């Protein structure tokens, strides 16, 4: 305890040397003394004598503390409420003036707010009308009678202006009617009313900003009302009449009082003469209180705090009398023979007080209100009054104690005898304090926070309308209850309180708790003690309290004019209401509520002629760009900057006011859009600890909490070794001026190593040294070299490390994930809201660690242990920030830098570049200041060409120079503070942004003074501070508004599909999906399968929500095209491992971040029953929802997948993200198709998690009560995914019409990009300049992919070879043999295309086969080493593809069970085709090509000649050989080779069906017969030697590359060398095969077989004819229609840029009904009647009489065709 002992000695020494101990410093020193004494007490080894000594010292300190008291000022303050009749005021004022002789009475009057009641009434009318309109137009399933009656009575008034009371009475009856409305409608009414009122207040404050006002008065309010509505002269006359009435009333009252009591005894004080009214921290909450209040006859709750803080003394309510003197109460009790009933019940007390007040003011005693009082009580009260009147006037009342402890506000305590018992609570109607009291500041801060939290319903864009919180008297201002109270007050005209006595008591309790040991006497059982009040009464050992000799003297509050009499006795005033018709609302002047596009026809309607002719043309140049910016689902900051700058210039260049207001409205719309469009946050947290504390338990707890909150969150622990060395050196220099080195290095390394090895098993925890990622020339590295030690080095390190691409959350504190709503609910079963915060550390300790605390019940611990940790903590995932890219924590409404939240990777980050440049500028100023070479001129040069020059004012330059002279060495934060005058860099971010965003940035800065949140402040906080567990958000409470947990779909450790084998799932089911959809009545089926997500973790929730967002067909098409583009990009990046251009990578990252965020949000919403309704699968119920309840969107949830049902226009579209979509005419058809699809197919059923399960209880439908819930839940910033078509680099480069000269040959830029032209290590995105051509390099992987995907012409191949030879492969990528680059003629392009397609299909199939084999081998217990050595490839079943394998693992393990029909079925088809083809001439070119490629791959494997992966691949090759041997070797010849038999079969096929197809077959067979080409063998060996070993990819990609090499070897045989200068013109067309027509099939159909088999043959012919209608090769400008057989009357129009294809498809026909494409399978069945209506769908003839070949007319890709 040496350090703390030194602390107590030092603090006592400081206290003794105090000239005036009666001050705040002395109290703080005594508090420190008491706290340190308690710390000493806390030690375990303390003797009893030490206990006594500590207790005695503490008691002496407390006695010294409470001896510091202050005498309050001799001021009595009262607030005059507008409309108060002076008759009921002057009596109480006279009584208080008489009792308190040495006091001055001040009546606080606000002359500028005499008419505010009518203004707020008009605003309330507008808000309620808007709420009613929104409710009515949003719910079209039914009409609401309450709204109709409301509108009817308002229309009735619109005829009768004189009958105000009639309208109020009708409104009361209408509230009686309204009480019967449904609960969801009531909640929506409350929310909409409160939100609209807040928005209207925001609009008024924006009007104040644009008018540049400094004070708010009645004229400004009248002008604003004229601005928003049509104000006739009668309304202005009424407003002036009430203003003048209030003026006359207050003047008469004050004059009559001054005549009697003098001039200096009582006076009038102006409310506007208060500094708190204009304070920026108060956010003009005084003006907001005028609107959001429901206790109108009472005085303001903030005004009394302001008055007490700035003046001190006594604040008293008007309706209060001083407490009776001792003699008075003694007479009362002994004229009632000891009946206490005359001092406790309210009626008799009120009568006695009435009589006393009447007597003191020389009035008639007999006129006392004796109603609801028994006659005997009346007579005894009369006797009491007669006795009292005998007393002298100087002994009726007694004064109060004006000596109070320093920094305290005594609060009147009230005793009321209720039928249930005694009601005791504090009142803010009478308070005491001295000027400058600290508790008043605490209460003011609490009131400001209360208003901040009340505005959360409007400020939070993602705020949920439907949330029925239980009544718990929470500190949070529950918006639903407040809205309900406001609605009731608005309708009826007559608990909760944001800034009332409850908040005051809570704030004082918190203040006294923060005082420490000296405040323990003010706290009684975590509640304010009796010492904090006045008027407290001690009980005489009974239920009643001894009124005689009160502990403190209070005040008489039971009076004839108190709260309980003006509800009915005083009728509702008529000068606090002004009827107004809202139909004349000027919606163009209300940007907060209505989003209005600029319409050139009506925009300049009220403008002057001069301003119109000056600037209407200039404005009209903005309309298209401005509307595009407003309607966009993304933000392009270039357009925003341009539009904002030119709007600001136009506003500056104007002299009109209406035009200025319209342009200001445009700016306000821009600001609101910026507020609404938040962007996601990366699931990363970066913690910057200080390696100087001696507890890592906080850091370990933080890391454990973030690990447990989510299984995908990455945690980075960042430290700087150079900074530690610099701190060590500075400490050494300080020690010397006033073995260590190795010891310090060892200690730092030991701390770092302990942190590293605590989380060694978690790969998500990475401990990084900052002096490894920063560059050499960056500012941070220079600071490290200079020995920068200032405390802000960690903040600059955070900014720099974010600037280097490290995204996520950057903080220095040991943050913890915020508790979820489930944990708070669990804790709420035993604790209330003020104990939960204290119990949270123990709950966290039990959840993360396993520590059990004796201070928490075991039931709570058992409940906590039953839930997963990620259900109790909130992860970083799902968070969002402002589109400016930077977000900051807040503290009492001021942004701090404890937490920095920095956007998502791939999104625009405007603030980051500004911060980087600003840090450069600060470093330059710092280095000039170090050497003393800084003057005004050098400073101007330093800040020139920098946005930071906006801070260069004369006074700022002078301050910078003065500080440079005073102290040449200062921190960058100090330099920034001197230059800007702002506390933190986060404050300077908006000032820097306002340089490029004038007007909008200025407006966003200005709105902070009016309660609006800072644009860079985060509102919802998913973190809490470790030491007190409070949130870091702006307007959030982590206890009363904890977020809901998100459902995490746990997936198997093995996935059925990888990215390579994923398309197999779509290929196996696309045909069945289309057939079922068409047979259930779908008329438009589109296929857009997704390849973004190959695992079912998340259940495709992100894509489902993305599709759910769209409400239009056009937006749906845009989003579908964008998603297809992103899927292609993801396949290129991840499956093929190819580099992407910067823009493509940014687009992919943006899409993936949005998808992850949306998936988290959707899995959160589906489990929250208060947000989205959830019902089990029932077709009737869903049909009723979509037809009767007005549901337009729904989510169909299976255990593993999510589907979407929509109501786009007049159709119902069902979207399966893996299969595109199909739309129907009625919901019932869609539901039937959903059920049939998910239930009939076994593989799809198993994949979707519905195998062997009742689908009626495992399919849930999630919908919303109203449609606006989706608008509230789904983000508005879509990154343009649903509003504009995103273009890849290829699409942009295709538009350039100029060629690039490389190697003496000119080729387009798109082709140069396609072959992988990389410039300085990045793929080119623009045409390189002539000097950059020599530096161009070709990416080998990209070139290989391009060659495998493209069919070149011989000249194109020559050009590619020349470019390759003259430029070369970029180092580290795949080398390309120039002999492999060849081209083919026109007639063989279709064959090459089909061969490449077959290569892709075979690769995708063999990937899954290999994965199955690998899993099969992995389920075998293998000992140390790799002895699997499978030694048999016997196959048992042919129809199923069963193989029996002998395993020579050495322990006699044997598992002969594998299912591989992919290999066997292909050879079976080849064999049956080879054998039966002489009779049936129909052949399959693709099947033959696939077989040739497969056998070539097997041969190349065999020439190869030992872990699980390669053993499984060799097993697959052996199985291929075995299947070929079984299905092609009819006789068991030992000397049989598969290649020769395959080649001979295809040679026979080729020679028997001629044409170009036979030529291609013969070429492939010839390739098979000859030995493997030397180039092919070289490529294979080089790959298997270096390329496979160097890369870290898995084995499936290697096997796919080997298959691709084999298929390329096959493709090489179809190429032809280029011929130069052909002497003669030759023929270049394909040659037809023998038997093109349908007579060939009819030749074998005539054989007497089953008729349905003959139809199957005909259908096979039709399908083959329609499969290849067109083969397009836009790269070589070739269109191929040779494969068209069943598309008649073809018309090709090449005039359009994408060629237009028209024609007639072949169709089915029926004898009776003909061809009916418009009917489904069931409708056709009913039409022709070939079965029963209850027959299963499998028993019908699918596609009968409604089929077409092809299904849809093929679309030709855009290109240049010749």
């Amino acid at each position: 305890y040496a350090n703390e002992i030194i602390e107590i000695k030092r603090i006592m020494g400081e206290y003794n040397l105090l000239p005036d101990k009666n001050s705040r410093n002395g109290l703080k020193l005594l508090q420190k003394q008491a706290d340190l004494l308690k710390i000493i007490m806390e030690d375990t080894s303390v003797t009893e004598n030490t206990f006594k000594n500590i207790e005695i010292a503490i008691t002496d300190i407390k006695r010294e503390y409470y001896s510091h008291t202050v005498d309050i000022e001799k001021n009595i303050h009262a607030i005059w409420v507008a409309g108060s009749p002076p008759e009921s005021i002057s009596d109480y004022i006279k009584t208080f003036l008489k009792t308190y002789k040495e006091f001055t009475y001040y009546l606080w009057v606000d002359e500028k707010a005499f008419g505010a009641a009518k203004f707020t009434s008009v605003l309330k009318q507008i808000a309620f009308d808007l709420a009613c309109r929104t409710i009515q137009q949003n719910t079209p399933q039914k009409n609401i009678d309450f709204i109709n009656l409301y509108n009817e009575i308002r229309k009735k008034y619109n005829n009768n202006p004189s009958g105000q009371q009639e309208y109020l009475n009708k409104l009361r009856e209408l509230y009686a009617t309204y009480q019967k409305i449904s609960t969801p409608l009531k909640h929506m009414f409350n929310s909409f009313f409160l939100e609209n009122m807040i928005k209207l207040q925001d609009n008024f404050f924006n009007y104040c900003i644009v008018k540049g006002v400094t004070e708010i008065n009645d004229e400004l309010r009248i002008n604003y009302l004229k601005n928003v509505i049509k104000l006739s002269d009668d309304d202005i006359g009424n407003y002036q009449k009430t203003i003048n009435d209030n003026k006359d009333r207050v003047k008469k009252l004050i004059l009559d009082l001054q005549k009697q009591f003098g001039e200096n005894r009582i006076s009038i004080k102006d409310v506007n003469s208060l500094t708190s009214l204009s304070k920026s921290e108060n956010n003009h909450n005084y003006q907001t209180e005028m609107l959001l209040r429901w206790n109108y006859p009472a005085a303001s709750d903030l005004l009394r705090m302001y008055i007490l803080k700035e003046h001190g003394g006594i604040y008293t309510d008007t309706d209060m009398m001083p407490a009776y003197s001792k003699q008075v109460i003694f007479k009362i009790m002994m004229q009632t023979n000891g009946d206490n009933r005359f001092l406790e019940d309210l009626k008799l007390r009120r009568a006695i007080s009435d009589g006393v007040l009447r007597y003191v003011n020389n009035q008639n005693i007999d006129e006392v209100n004796y109603n609801e009082i028994s006659d005997a009580d009346k007579n005894i009260i009369k006797k009491i009054l007669t006795e009292i009147s005998k007393m002298p006037e100087d002994s009726i009342f007694t004064k109060i104690n004006t000596r109070i402890p320093r920094d305290t506000m005594p609060i009147l305590r009230r005793y009321h005898l209720w039928p249930d018992g005694w009601n005791i609570r504090g009142l803010n109607g009478f308070m005491l304090s001295h000027k400058g009291s600290e508790v008043i500041d605490a209460v003011i801060a609490g009131q400001n926070q209360a208003y901040r939290e009340l505005r959360r319903i409007r400020d939070n864009i993602h705020s949920e309308i439907y949330f029925k919180q239980t009544d718990e008297l929470s500190s949070l201002p529950d918006t639903d209850k407040i809205g309900g109270i406001l609605v009731k007050k608005y309708l009826s005209g007559s608990t909760l309180q944001i800034s009332g006595p409850d908040l005051i008591q809570r704030k004082m309790l918190q203040f006294f708790r923060s005082r420490g040991v000296l405040g323990e006497e003010f706290i009684n059982e975590r509640k304010l003690s009796d010492k904090a009040y006045i008027g407290v009464y001690k009980t005489t050992g009974t239920g009643k309290y001894d009124w005689l000799t009160p502990e403190s003297i209070g005040v008489n509050d039971v009076t004839p004019a108190d709260e309980s009499t003006w509800c009915i006795g005083k009728g509702r005033c008529v000068d606090d209401f002004l009827f107004k018709d809202v139909s004349t609302l000027k919606t163009e002047n209300l940007p907060e509520l209505f989003l209005t596009k600029i319409d050139t026809d009506t925009f300049f309607s009220q403008w002057s002629t001069k301003t119109k002719k000056d600037l209407q043309k200039k404005i009209q140049d903005l309309t298209v760009r401005y509307n595009e910016l407003i309607d966009s689902s993304t933000i392009d900051f270039k357009n925003l900057y341009e539009i904002d700058q030119m709007l600001h210039m136009i506003m500056l260049e104007m002299n009109d006011d209406i035009a200025k207001r319209s342009l200001f409205s445009l700016q306000v719309q821009i600001a609101e859009k910026i507020r609404r469009m938040t962007i996601p946050v990366d699931n990363i947290i970066n913690i910057y600890p200080d390696l100087h504390k001696k507890n890592d338990n906080d850091l370990s707890m933080s890391i454990k909490g973030f690990l447990a909150s989510n299984p995908h969150t990455k945690i980075n622990i960042l430290y700087s070794n150079k900074t530690e060395h610099n701190i060590f050196i500075k400490d050494l220099f300080s020690f010397a001026v006033m073995a260590f080195f190795k010891k310090h290095n060892e200690n730092i390394h030991n701390k770092i190593q302990r942190i590293k090895d605590e989380f060694k098993e978690y790969s998500r925890v990475a401990i990084h040294n900052i002096d490894k990622v920063i560059f050499k020339g960056q500012t941070l590295d220079r600071l490290y070299h200079e020995g920068y030690v200032f405390s802000d080095i960690n903040t600059l390190s955070r900014y720099t490390l974010h600037g280097l691409g490290i995204t996520g959350v950057h903080t220095e504190e040991n943050l913890l994930p915020a508790p979820s709503s489930s944990l708070i609910n669990i804790l709420k079963e035993h604790y209330n809201e003020d104990e939960i915060s204290a119990k949270l550390p123990l709950a966290y300790d039990y959840i993360l660690n396993k520590k059990e605390s004796s201070s928490i019940p075991v039931e709570i611990l058992n409940k906590l242990s039953e839930l997963p940790p990620h259900e109790l903590l909130t992860p970083v995932l799902g968070q969002s920030v402002n589109p400016l890219g930077m977000g900051y924590s807040s503290d009492n409404g001021k942004i701090t830098e404890q937490v920095i939240v920095s956007g998502a990777d791939g999104f625009d980050n405007p603030i980051s570049g500004l911060i980087y440049t600003y840090l450069e500028d600060l470093y330059n100023i710092h280095v000039r200041m170090r050497e003393g070479t800084l003057n005004s001129q050098n400073l101007r040069q330093l800040l020139e060409n920098s946005v930071s020059s906006c801070f260069l004012t004369e006074q700022s330059i002078n301050k910078l120079l003065s500080e440079a002279e005073k102290r040449p060495y200062q921190s960058l934060t100090e330099i920034h503070q001197h230059l800007t005058g702002l506390p933190t860099i986060a404050d300077a971010t908006l000032s820097l942004l306002s340089v490029g965003l004038p007007g909008t940035g200025k407006l966003l800065r200005r709105e902070q003074d009016y309660g609006r949140p800072p644009v860079t402040a985060i509102q919802d906080s998913t973190f809490v501070l470790p030491y007190n567990f409070k949130g870091i958000g702006f307007n959030d409470n982590i206890i009363s508004s904890a977020p809901v947990a998100s459902s995490l779909h746990f997936i198997a450790e093995h996935a059925k599909y990888t990215l390579l084998s994923w398309p197999e799932f779509y290929r196996h089911h696309a045909q069945r999906w289309f057939e079922m959809a068409k047979g259930y009545g779908s008329q438009n089926i589109d296929f857009h399968p997704q390849s973004l997500l190959v695992t079912q973790e998340g259940r495709c929730m992100g894509l489902a929500l993305l599709y759910l967002q769209t409400e239009d067909t056009a937006h749906y098409s845009i989003l579908q095209e964008n998603l297809m583009t992103v899927s292609a990009l993801h396949q290129t990046s991840n499956r093929d491992k190819l580099p992407l251009s910067k823009d493509d990578n940014s687009l992919m990252t943006r899409t993936y971040s949005l998808i992850e965020m949306l998936q988290y949000q959707g899995n959160k919403y589906i489990t929250n029953e208060s947000l989205l309704h959830k019902t089990a699968w029932n077709q009737e119920r869903i049909t009723l929802l979509f037809n009767e309840k007005g549901v337009k969107r729904a989510l169909i949830s299976t255990p593993n997948h999510t589907l979407v049902l929509q109501q786009l226009e007049d159709i119902y579209r069902l979207t399966d993200p893996n299969f595109g979509h199909a739309d129907f005419l009625s919901p019932i058809d869609a539901l039937k198709f959903i059920e049939a699809m998910i239930q009939l197919t076994p593989t799809l059923q198993e994949y979707y998690g519905l195998l062997n399960k009742d689908i009626n209880k495992h399919i849930q439908v999630h919908y919303a009560e109203s449609d606006m819930v989706w608008n509230k839940l789904l983000p508005e910033n879509d990154a343009g995914l649903s509003t504009r078509i995103q273009h890849t680099t290829t699409d942009r480069l295709a538009n350039l019409a100029e060629p690039v000269a490389v190697a003496g040959i000119s080729l387009p830029v798109k082709t140069l990009y396609d072959i992988g032209a990389t410039l300085d290590g990045r793929r080119i995105t623009s045409p390189p300049t002539s000097e950059q051509i020599p530096s161009l390099r070709l990416n080998g992987d990209v070139l290989n992919d391009y060659l495998s995907r493209t069919v070149l012409t011989p000249e194109q191949a020559d050009n590619i070879r020349k470019i390759l030879h003259t430029q070369g492969i970029r180092s580290g990528t795949r080398p390309i043999d120039p002999e492999m680059i060849r081209g083919t003629q026109d007639d063989l392009v279709s064959s090459q295309t089909r061969l490449q397609r077959q290569a892709t299909r075979v690769k995708q199939q063999l990937a899954g086969v290999l994965d199955t084999l690998q899993q099969h081998f992995q389920n075998i217990p293998r000992s140390s080493g790799r002895h699997l050595s499978v030694e048999n490839i016997e196959l048992a079943d042919i129809g199923s593809g069963r193989f029996n394998l002998q395993i020579r693992d050495g322990e006699t393990l044997h598992t002969t069970s594998v299912e591989v029909p992919e290999v066997v079925s292909r050879f079976q088809k080849l064999s049956t085709m080879l054998s039966a083809l002489p009779a049936s001439g129909i052949m399959d070119f693709d099947l033959g090509m696939s077989v040739v490629g497969v056998v070539q791959y097997a041969r190349l494997l065999q020439q190869g000649h030992m872990d699980i992966k390669q053993l499984s691949e060799a097993t697959l090759g052996s199985m291929i050989q075995i299947a070929g041997n079984k299905f092609l070797n009819t006789e068991g010849i030992q000397g049989f080779r598969l290649e020769s038999a395959v080649a001979e079969g295809m040679r026979s096929v080729a020679t028997r069906t001629g044409g170009t197809m036979g030529k291609a077959l013969s070429a492939s067979a010839r390739v098979l017969e000859l030995p493997v080409l030397e180039t092919v063998l070289g490529t294979w060996n080089l790959y298997n030697s270096v390329i496979q070993l160097q890369q870290a990819t898995s084995y499936s990609e290697t096997m796919a590359a080997r298959v691709q090499i084999a298929f390329d070897s096959i493709s090489l045989g179809l190429t032809a060398a280029s011929v130069a200068f052909p002497p003669l013109i030759i023929a270049t067309g394909p040659i037809a095969a023998i038997g093109m027509g349908a007579s060939s099939i009819a030749r074998n159909v005539a054989r007497k077989e089953e008729r349905h088999t003959q139809w199957l043959e005909y259908k096979k012919f039709l399908t083959d004819g329609s499969k290849h209608i067109v083969v397009a090769s836009p790269e070589r400008g070739l269109l191929d229609f040779s494969g068209n057989k069943v598309f008649g009357k073809m018309v090709l129009d090449l005039r359009q840029s994408p060629p237009l294809l028209h024609g007639e498809s072949s169709f089915n026909a029926d004898r009776k009904i003909g061809h009916r494409p418009d009917l489904g399978d069931w409708q056709i069945r009913e039409k022709v009647g070939y079965a029963n209506s209850i027959s299963p769908y499998s028993s019908l003839a699918h596609g009968y009489a409604n089929s077409k070949w092809p299904r849809t007319i093929p679309k030709i890709p855009s290109g240049e065709y010749d």
